[PDB]
């Protein structure tokens, strides 16, 4: 009568009092009996505590904040799945839809048959690989025309993100990137086109800059290789690689020319889930032209009594994060998206101003929607010691649940320590008054514990 | 006054008598002003019924309904990153987790330091690619050690999903795909050996063919592997791709030896949201050892005071789906997982019984959770013409909102048509007897029809 | 044109686009004008996160967990007003059955008319307030039977918490706190005595002190005050201050007499919301019987064609946690609350093993049922140096989002630093055993930077 | 096989059909087992139906309802404790908040600090407590000043509410109230003077009666103050009680001379629960400067590396409706509240108008806003017979759940009897004119039934 006995507990026992919430969560072995689903939710929804506040999380790039109809569109297509475009068949027009207006965002060619060539990606990482692969393939391609080698490819460009160097190492390709140096965190043109030969498959000129914030300009860089072409012969295109700028500079500064205005821009490429205001899991690459694709590369599906061309890496992935990137689309317009943006600007211009009178700093960034992405970043005057690093101050923050991170920037400016903030949607006036608030506090308090 | 006027509209307006949802949603640029989120949200809720009845769609592998806590976890985590280790440190402690079990449920060798090799992916395609460029790497390396060129490298392998010619096409790998032929709709021993050779990188078993749902037994080529290098001297090693044999098995058949208790399978990947039963978005792959990876392929990250090393093609991406397969495992465990599957595999035995009933059909899958996954699998016995093809019942079929597929197997098969239908979680007895009704009223229609042939 | 173009903006306008959103709200002077009730929402609801998490506030004795029931209870009476007997007569029915229950759990004498005499407030404070004043009117009438002045009265103490401070500086009474002394953090019998005398209006033994969570025993101090008598003449009476150990013991600990078992005990308070398990807002103040509650402190009210004392510091007040309460008392019962405590308890217990392997401490109070609360209290061996304070390590704890206290015990103890970690209901094994980690984690922080040290 | 019988039924039966709902709930002793959570819910939702529904309760002046977003607010703070400064700083700051917009509301000389002298409480009691026992203490200091007793301490005041009675009970004051008369219902400046002496710690001015909801202008008693400190040297401040005329006459009657703009108000309190429009368990305490606190009544704590002081007579309790009432200022304005109060006035004047046309009645309060709250409160005129009471009319509208208090006033006006309806938020001109229905109805009812006067 024991089992009786514990089965009647297992039933009428509360959530705490319970027998199954007695112990440790798994961590080693496949668990072996089935438990009660309220325990089971209650233990990982309490664990995810110690992930902290994404609100208050001030280093990434991504959305911490969606509205409640991209909850609901999310919940709703929880499981359509965005790869059967037979299957999903309104999901996938969607898509192309969406297709069709960052094409148009970004001045890509319009389409003579009405559908824009680019694909929706998880992010932009998968989007900078099919943009790495298709120009791998374009360069291997006029080498085989000019009847010369194709083993040793090389990339250029400047402080890129980590999924290039991932691309490099995965498809065998020579990074050549052009290190930060004081005064000059980007790659400028001479350093380029010293780097630039006929085994380069292109240049990634990077549309704001992870480490900065700041925007690497592709024009006086698109001036250089056609300097280049003339005086060599050697013609080199672009990728841009604007996981941020993407959805940032079309609204806000709209005469910097940095897309497929320019003629070597032959894909771009920017991640939904950044500025682009999507939830995590929507990234973007469009080329201006069905040549700048090569084939080899697509796989045709049938689609309606058609078939679609496909490229992708990944497979069955959910479809929501593109239904959600329509909406806002739809709900914001460029309207929209400019007053969301300038709302970051807005915020980020006054940190940086309001910082700037608490300390020997030195910006590298101040939200100019002209020069770069929603967020301050600074490091501490050469030679000014205010009595603390950023590392400390960084650290007095944490204690109020913020995450603002201090680091060294790379190539030659490693010796360099920057702290940068995070300016995105939904870090209202209001609550960036309050980071205000505790910097003005740990500040006074590292100068009284020295 | 104009202006205000129509600003009265818009704020009074009911949800369909607005202006704003008088004419077609844009399709070509990007809109230009803002417009009332409800008018917006309506248009896309109301799009998107086009799309049919997933829990209808036959044709599907992946999960089409997930239970209520899933869907608060999903909602509670659509903005951590998976990516971010430091930033939502619980939740890359949790995906280890999972790694754990998923190498203990494939009986990988114990790991010394108490985290197995493996990680999480977005699925079974970009598992697929990691565990394919390891090979790649390590047939490199073979080949150097003793001095050999390595510009020819090819895979070796059955009726494969689609991502595995991706795969080859992406990084220059030649697929030697041993065709389907009558009577043997898999790669067997014999065309696998032949197809080998010094260049081959791996042998790619699919533990659970999507075609057919039938299981391609990786001990009876491993043996083959086996005499082949005591022939040859050539060690070749095995990648299973268990996308969906990977979450079954283990739980209804543990018999089979297919996976790291056979020496030469050096890495294994299968889809979290397929029989894994968790949502759309959930991959993984487990190497059998620290060996078994390239650590050139790693890019090591910074974590609680150490580091984690990290193999992903994806970055950014949202958590929820792996905090969501953590909770299945320990809501379900062993005990729970085999009564769902157990419950799959009694439909598709029940199915099949009761269709073999309504006509002259041979069944490639029944099923049988010895023979392979929880799927029906069936075409018209050879030289029989019931007064209709599988296309037409399959059309008929879709008229009460139910997708199942007939298509055309490959290789030296492409003349026969099949049609498959997967029993997944969420397809109840009741809910089969349903589709069991429309398919003898499917049948009825066709022998009323005889023109529909064709 | 401007005014007409700014309403559309602020009718269209998303959360975060929206004017209204674009500044810093307001906090000196009452706003003028009416804005979205969106925006103000999430402004508010934005600044709360500032507050950090509940769950990891380890500091407070206070819930920080309701099931869902109970969230609906209280969302259903957020208008019942607690005070107004006749217009919410089941909500004053529902409160006297909870006075009953709670009289009982404390072994009052079974009331002749049905009715326990005591009453809900809003927590132990106003409780502790109500008992004070009936302890000073019946230390009033007994000093007036026998002629003497009434201008002098003490209370005398041990380690109590603030509440009593404030009873004793509103209501005029002298604090005869007797200091906690190193290896005596509590009243002891013989320093109860020598501060008794016939001024004295009660003593007020302190079951669960909040700075060490070890419970003092009514017990011994009973007999010392039989003694007293015997040898004075003087006749004391106490009030068992049970915030947190009169839904612990109980349970958990029934053979402790501590209450209306003991004959000198004429009232006990206690929070419904410590562990009481009852929202934040309830508390308890039960008499032994009528004469220990003077009626001039007792205001009647209409009641049903009767009437109904009423003694309270507070009006009007939401009557939902009192609701929450009974919920509590029906659904769990003895049976339940005993396995919530012991839970509780399991924990503190796990965590006092465990840190005591990872330092130089001597524990205070180890989550013992029969010692005390469900808490950790410990501090470093005199004399002994780890390279680190706990204040450190409690600033460390910070980081990662636990709020575990650091300080100093008063009185003769002053010197004595100690960390204190509270075990309610909701912090389940799994929840601590990643505080374990995290403790784990400082250590070792504070071993490689030597500097943090003071 | 008993024992699994029934717990299979425990498991498997309905709400209604479960064993554990099969007896009354429990009264008398603390519940022995623990027991179906769905059921014990079920039990008390469904006893609270017996309480009134509070939407036609027109007796109460508390909130009866409480928008969406306040709802989300409190249910999102059930668990921040309003005390603990430091474990939930923004709760705390955004309390202090409200304390510097109150004040602002009262005309509070402006904080040169920045932060206004005043607090949140449960309610008006405590606030009135609190601005009680602060009198009580500067008076003290000013007889000690003086070199005479402080053992005779009394308050003068008109027809306060019931927490006055408490006050002077439990701090030993002698309570002077000027009782009510025919003619004049509250406390004129001749009486006032009348009953002041040394021994008088103030005067407290109720600005909203609630036995007629007309207000008691504090300008024309401040008056004769200052002519009685002219004539006796004897200075006397004041404390007003403007529980409900707190938020209304600034909003709807702001030249109305009560608040700060008079010299002798040190303090002055109100319910934010009534017409503040928060939800039960909200109130303020406002002085007009530290010097009208004394300090020894004020326990400072740590507050982010300060201290802020605090005057409480509760300790722990919900931070809920301080956000709530945050929420309010900002939303509304004082552009909202202006409208949300016009909409009572405009609703009270209603009835009082209609009211007026069905009977001789004699009214004593009509919704004017310069005279009082937005209540109708009227009686029979002085001899007239309808052929009924009011208590009889309050008793057939309860028949249509309408809760319309009926009682004689007090004072030396016993044998008046007056019927008062409160108009609050919530109860919009539709819902109104329903009462209005049913008034007409049970007229007729008493017309065409004689019997049932008295
Ligand atoms: C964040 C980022 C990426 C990676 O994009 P995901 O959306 O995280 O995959 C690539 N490039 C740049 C410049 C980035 O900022
Ligand atoms: C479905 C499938 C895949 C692709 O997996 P995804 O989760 O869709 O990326 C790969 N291999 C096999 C055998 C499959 O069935
Ligand atoms: C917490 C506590 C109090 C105060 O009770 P509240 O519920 O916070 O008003 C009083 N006494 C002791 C011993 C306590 O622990
Ligand atoms: C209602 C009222 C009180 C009591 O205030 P609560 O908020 O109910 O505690 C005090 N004075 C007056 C004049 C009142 O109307």
């Amino acid at each position: 009568k024991k089992q009786v006995t514990d089965l009647r507990s297992e039933l009428l026992d509360s959530r705490f009092g319970a027998k199954s919430i007695s112990t440790i969560a798994e961590s080693k072995r496949f668990p072996l009996h089935e438990m009660r689903d309220d325990v089971a939710f209650q233990i990982i929804n309490d664990e995810l505590y110690l992930d902290g506040n994404a609100r208050q999380n001030l280093a990434t790039f991504c959305q911490t904040w969606d509205d409640e109809n991209v909850h609901k569109l999310m919940d709703l297509s929880i499981n359509k799945n965005w790869i059967d475009k037979e299957e999903y068949p309104q999901s996938a027009a969607i898509d192309l839809r969406c297709v069709n207006m960052v094409a148009d965002l970004w001045h890509a060619p319009a389409p003579k048959n009405g559908q824009a060539v680019g694909t929706n990606t998880i992010g932009s990482s998968e989007a900078c690989m099919l943009g790495g692969m298709a120009m791998k393939w374009r360069w291997r391609k006029r080498m085989e025309a000019a009847g010369k080698p194709t083993d040793k490819p090389n990339l250029v460009c400047g402080p890129v993100q980590i999924c290039w160097h991932k691309f490099a190492r995965y498809w065998d390709v020579e990074l050549r990137e052009i290190p930060m140096r004081p005064g000059q965190l980007f790659m400028d043109p001479k350093r380029m086109i010293e780097a630039c030969d006929e085994n380069t498959i292109g240049v990634v000129p990077t549309f704001g800059v992870t480490y900065t914030g700041n925007y690497e300009f592709p024009q006086p860089l698109h001036d250089a290789l056609d300097k280049f072409q003339a005086d060599t012969g050697i013609d080199i295109d672009m990728h841009i690689d604007a996981a941020s700028g993407g959805f940032l500079a079309p609204f806000v500064a709209p005469d910097i020319v940095w897309d497929f205005r320019l003629p070597r821009v032959k894909s771009i490429s920017a991640s939904g889930h950044k500025f682009g205001l999507a939830p995590l899991g929507c990234g973007w690459v469009i080329w201006r032209d069905e040549e700048a694709l090569p084939q080899e590369l697509v796989f045709n599906v049938d689609y309606l009594g058609g078939q679609i061309g496909t490229f992708a890496i990944n497979f069955s992935r959910p479809a929501g994060q593109v239904i959600a990137q329509y909406y806002e689309f739809l709900r914001l317009g460029r309207e929209g998206y400019t007053k969301v943006q300038n709302a970051s600007y807005q915020v980020a211009a006054y940190l940086a101003d309001e910082i700037a009178k608490l300390g020997p700093y030195e910006f590298i960034c101040t939200g100019r929607p002209d020069e770069g992405i929603p967020a301050v970043c600074f490091k501490l005057k050469d030679g000014e010691d205010p009595g603390y690093t950023l590392y400390d101050l960084s650290e007095r923050l944490r204690l109020r649940g913020w995450q603002v991170p201090a680091f060294t920037l790379g190539g030659e400016a490693t010796d360099i320590v920057v702290m940068r903030i995070m300016c995105r949607r939904g870090f209202e006036m209001d609550f960036a008054e309050l980071l205000l608030e505790d910097y003005k506090a740990s500040l006074k308090y590292l100068s009284d514990h020295p």
